[PDB]
């Protein structure tokens, strides 16, 4: 915790971050991710330059069509598993609820909001009132069972139903809603405490299926979540941790996370502030 | 200006605001109100002690069933018209875009949050992404042209479009998102500056139909609202202001407008507050 803090203090007085990012593009490998431009998966996807690998995408299993934008973000020295993936689209919606519940998810963390600088970046893919949300292509459903509202995030619970065996279970919809795509939270102490309602509710543990983190792209925002969670779990176990090094590790499972300098210094400050926690 | 600064002051020294608001319920008449109370319309209802009088109740017009829970709110003396409506219904949403349309409103305000206090307050009647919105019992879709957030509140651009005309038109949606039931926005100033851009926008103005202010009853909020847009008009007008009469007179068009009395000392505060904004 020490050594990140001074690391921090040297890239800050040399205003080194950009090149340091730049180190960690060219170190970043291309892995083969031929699936996603299948002709028939095109509709599947937002974004053309942010496609899952082949050998870590999300599979939708016993579909016709198992392709979904969602990559398996595994990290065995900190018992870290997740499920980086795209706004849904309103297309893929079904096959999202799908993943969340083949997977055994417990929560879904979202960083973005529908819509930003006048584009739409997300599905609404749960309801806001009282009324059901049906996807009828996958056979399951969606209700609102509680919202809780902060200035900064709202957290939801929802009832994720299997229409096809009437089988049941409570979704936590952890919404950050102040995030800018391709910024930085407002404060390393907003995040932080963020993470730990995530945290709390035991939703990154173990004895759950992954957790499903998204933003718009699953690339920007959701990179900095996983890496500064991660990182602190490194940390607490004791292990000494290169943050770039768990950085690369980790895009060798989805492409190209954390998106720019600023959120990269950002990640070195939220690590540091938690670790005194 | 100066005589309501007095009598604010007079009132939040004492502490009298309960005894005063106490003072203008046992001064505000009942209306009949039967129409709300029809067997077909208790469904188009949210709460059954909340209802639009018969003489100022709005009417769907060349509909079977007219009824819905909308006051017309008419201040002659401000030049001043405004619909105020409960937060529409699942079976109700068609209903008021109906009127919407029909009325010529250009903006809804909309005071609460879809969900407070883990009760829901309003249906979702307008899209938040890019998939179109359909009523098909009335024929109008809805469809999300752009979108501003801001601290205290959101602007949204709808296309509201009559499908069996094929006509088209833009309604400002503004939704301040801070503001809790029977409670009191945080800040007078957040609020002014609200009421202020829906002014800078023209949606109050005498060349288009009553704005459409909502809450999840229509009444605590949106009769603050209402209140106090009213009084800033007509102290710049240059007439002298009872508050209480003007809130007497308001009441006579829509049953129990503002609802505590933090309701009403805050309509105070941002009335003085935005007069002396305004010179």
């Amino acid at each position: 915790p020490t050594t990140i803090e001074r690391e921090f203090e040297e890239l800050d007085t040399q205003r080194r971050w950009q090149p340091l990012y730049l180190e960690i593009r060219n170190e970043s490998h291309d892995y083969p991710h031929r699936v996603a431009k299948f002709p028939e998966n095109r509709n599947r996807n937002r974004y053309r330059d942010v496609s899952p690998y082949d050998h870590s995408r999300v599979k939708l299993q016993n579909a016709e069509n198992d392709y979904i934008n969602a990559s398996l973000v595994d990290i065995e020295e900190a018992q870290r598993s997740y499920i980086l993936t795209q706004g849904p689209l309103p297309n893929t919606c079904c096959h999202f609820w799908l993943m969340v519940w083949q997977q055994k998810t417990k929560a879904v963390v979202m960083l973005n909001r529908i819509v930003e600088k006048e584009s739409v970046k997300c599905a609404q893919y749960w309801p806001t009132d009282d009324q059901e949300m049906l996807f009828k292509e996958t056979g399951f459903s969606v209700k609102l069972l509680s919202e809780d509202v902060k200035s900064y995030y709202t957290v939801h619970l929802l009832q994720l139903e299997n229409i096809n065996s009437g089988e049941t279970r409570t979704i936590s919809h952890f919404h950050y809603t102040t995030w800018p795509d391709f910024g930085v939270p407002e404060s390393p102490a907003s995040f932080l405490n963020f993470l730990f309602k995530v945290r709390e509710s035991g939703s990154l543990n173990p004895d759950h299926g992954p957790a499903v983190i998204h933003g718009s792209a699953g690339i920007g925002r959701s990179g900095t979540f996983s890496l500064v969670d991660t990182c602190l779990v490194l940390m607490e176990k004791g292990d000494d941790i290169n943050i770039k090094q768990v950085l690369l590790n980790m895009r060798k499972y989805r492409m190209g996370l954390i998106q720019t300098p600023d959120q990269l210094r950002f990640s070195y400050m939220a690590i540091i502030e938690g670790a005194k926690c």
